[PDB]
């Protein structure tokens, strides 16, 4: 009644971290909670490929694959990820008239650099990548079942809109979960495009209700629910998708499949502003990755991150001043394990002597300690400011440990692999 | 009149199902750490007189898996202890023989059985500690257990550990794991703590005399002073089960008197060679080294993971039980040799990527064969079974990446996983 309810999945039969996670669904972080098994099917949305990726791109695709990292490398959940690419949107077909090439050719080319920057920033691909272009056929099957369960309505021009009065009357169902309070063809203003009826000279598909275009929308729930299913354990973005963009699309899923719950867990990223503004294309303030590329490493970017929680907005400083703190801290990293393989590279077995001192104890009581701590920060949405400094702490006595002490050398071997795990969880590579 | 085992509480404890075959219990009960997600874990080390054989790599390559299992997998705190037996009737008698000090014969042996660890892609554990090292620890833990009636000295200046005291505390029992197995001694099963040296064997000094650790006591006082007064897991290869690890048990017991010092006791099976198990007294071994010779570290890690690890295996030698391992390692290396390809060489720009059935056939296998083979580990470390199912997983896989359009991001995540399982196996491709 006037709020919408959430349905936290059983425990039963399920893997159990005690992980919790800022849900935007409850606005609050609750125990997350897989709906089957181990598994976690998860699908996030996917950028609009007609010009270059900048830093607050980056971000949002580097913190979430941090996450991913950290479910999958960290508490080895079974992570199933789908990302979509809009390759038909109305800048593509703008951009193209004036780039004089055609829609596909750009939309492939900007396709291209975009993963090709993902790479270059150690983002691993996702398990599945679907095109809109690829999809329009299952689109109009979609959005067929939505005209069938009485959710959606044809204008004369072709169009197709959702119908969001008659999707709220429905008691099981509620539009706008997530943002409740951000609410002529049309029966209601609100009412948002499923199809819309090809202007001339614009690609164009075939469907039922004449030539037109997939809706700005639609095309997440179609690819989503066809390759994951009816229910989503996540679904992630920016916080500016969270609405119109994902409310709407619970709205379409839930009348395609007549039930109550499309996605469990939606999480949305803060955005990276500069001077205070989200970077943006429309504010020529951004910063593209490949130019960021040219003056900073993967692992520098990746720390940038890393030092800010994924959830909540970070400022970046331009002109270095950002990157001044990264650019310590990775050269720091670089340079322990420089020293730290050179200790074991000169341990001599034979003269050196092997007795478990209380040095060694004490490092090692820290080293264990270090490991409950990170587990602590992990759980605790994935908190990688405070996983991070824990790492600085225990190189800083390690690099006091092996410039005095005598070196177990087993130690200092088994605390170099810890730390590589978890920079391999951060996705930084030394 | 038998031995009683007290399972660890859960509560607060990491739990994961695990079941272990338990030397205490005589079966496979639910592995639960002491404290949170942590496990203290002794093995016991070489006699560094001579060069390591197969059957040396067998115990410490199976440990060396049990141990990736548990941290790597399972995600587990692993503290692991192995001891160097440095000073030894063996090495004694080896050293006068070569006529080289004890000391040296022992160093180098030591080094070449690290050595040849590492060429097996063999963890070293967290601690290594040497009983030449640790002389005044072992008798201030033998004037402890005198000190608790459990042990008393001879005329000739040796300790023995009274075993009929012992027993008659209704705290503690002798021969836990091996209880049916049981002149200057009260009774002839008790053993020596402290050995009166002769003048001229190597000695230390003690409140009793001139002598050497005896055969046993090295290992409790090590593991006692490293990792406390509870064990989560104590290894060994199943000759060690009596008279070693069961009098390593009844020492730390009368030492801290308490009644359990190890929760877990795993044992590994002996690799035979002909029948007979291999040992440097029957002269029918191979040593590590002339095994790397013949075969690579990841066939010869192949053979054990073939084997389950608390079984007997039996190697039959000019490469007949190689074979296998061989056709296995050269599946893996070609499967990786394409995936890795088809990966590097994929063009985004040109491929189409729907999601068709048979990327999802292919997904819901790969799923699949993830829950197979954590069951596999969680069956005791069933490593035969978890192999074979990243075999079969690795045909359709093959069968997939020839013919069908590929799903580049569906090749990278199942490159992933089985990279996880086989740092898991400790094989490197
Ligand atoms: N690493 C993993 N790989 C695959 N599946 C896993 C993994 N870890 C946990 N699971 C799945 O987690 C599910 C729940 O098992 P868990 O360890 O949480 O104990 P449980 O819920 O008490 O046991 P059960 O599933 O037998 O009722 C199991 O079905 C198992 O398949
Ligand atoms: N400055 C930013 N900081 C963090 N995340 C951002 C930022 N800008 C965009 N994102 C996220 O990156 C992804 C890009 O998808 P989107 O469709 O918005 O791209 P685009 O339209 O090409 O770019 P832009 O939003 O700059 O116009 C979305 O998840 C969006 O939330
Ligand atoms: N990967 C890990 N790294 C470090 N410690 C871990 C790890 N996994 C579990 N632990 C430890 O295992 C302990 C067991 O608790 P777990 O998370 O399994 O749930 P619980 O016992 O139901 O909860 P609680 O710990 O709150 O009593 C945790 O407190 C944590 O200290
Ligand atoms: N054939 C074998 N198969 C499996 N494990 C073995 C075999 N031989 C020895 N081990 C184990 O290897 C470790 C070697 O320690 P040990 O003190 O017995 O070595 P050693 O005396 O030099 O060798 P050997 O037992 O051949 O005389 C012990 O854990 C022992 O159980
Ligand atoms: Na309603
Ligand atoms: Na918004
Ligand atoms: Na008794
Ligand atoms: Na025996
Ligand atoms: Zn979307
Ligand atoms: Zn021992």
């Amino acid at each position: 009644g006037s709020l919408p309810k959430w349905n936290q999945p059983s425990k039963e039969g399920k893997k159990i971290t005690n992980l919790f996670v800022n849900n935007s669904l409850t606005h609050s972080k609750v125990e997350f909670i897989p709906q089957e098994g181990n598994k976690i099917k998860w699908y996030a949305c996917g950028p609009t490929v007609y010009d270059a990726a900048h830093l607050g791109h980056a971000r949002t695709y580097v913190s979430f694959d941090i996450i991913r990292r950290i479910l999958v490398n960290y508490f080895k959940y079974d992570v199933f990820m789908v990302i979509n690419i809009t390759d038909i949107d109305d800048k593509i077909i703008k951009r193209s008239v004036e780039e004089k090439i055609g829609f596909t050719e750009l939309a492939r080319k900007w396709e291209y650099e975009f993963w090709e920057d993902m790479k270059s920033l150690n983002v691993l691909l996702p398990t599945a990548i679907t095109r809109v272009s690829e999809y329009v056929g299952d689109i109009v099957k979609y959005i067929e079942k939505i005209i069938e369960n009485k959710y959606a309505y044809v204008s004369e021009e072709g169009s197709v809109y959702f119908d969001i009065d008659e999707f709220k009357k429905s008691e099981k169902h509620f539009y706008a979960r997530m943002e409740p309070l951000s609410v002529k063809k049309k029966k209601n203003a609100y009412d948002f495009a499923l199809w819309k009826s090809s202007k001339p000279n614009e690609p164009h598909w075939d469907s039922p209700w004449g030539k037109g275009r997939p809706g700005w929308h639609i095309e997440c729930s179609t690819m989503a629910s066809n390759i994951l299913g009816d229910v989503l354990d996540i679904h992630s973005g920016g916080i500016d998708l969270r609405f119109p963009h994902h409310d709407n699309e619970l709205a379409q899923s839930e009348a395609f499949f007549d039930h109550s719950q499309w996605v469990n867990y939606f999480l949305h990223s803060g955005h990276l502003h500069i001077e205070g503004l989200k970077m943006s294309k429309s504010l020529k303030n951004f910063i593209t990755i490949k130019n960021m590329l040219t003056k900073y490493t993967s692992n520098q970017i990746r720390i940038l991150f890393l030092l800010n929680k994924w959830d909540n907005f970070m400022n970046y400083s331009p002109n270095g001043e950002s990157m001044v703190q990264c650019i310590e801290i990775d050269k720091s990293f670089t340079n322990f394990f420089a020293i730290i393989l050179m200790k074991i590279k000169n341990f001599d077995l034979n003269s050196c002597n092997l007795y478990w001192s209380d040095a060694d104890n004490k490092l090692n009581l820290l080293f264990r300690q270090t490991k409950n701590k990170i587990h602590e920060h992990f759980l605790d949405n994935f908190n990688t400011p405070d996983a991070l400094l824990a790492i600085q702490k225990l190189i800083t006595e390690i690099n006091i440990y092996m410039d005095k002490e005598k070196i177990q050398i087993g130690l200092l071997l088994e605390i170099k692999h810890y730390i590589n795990f978890i920079f391999d969880t951060f996705g930084l590579i030394y």
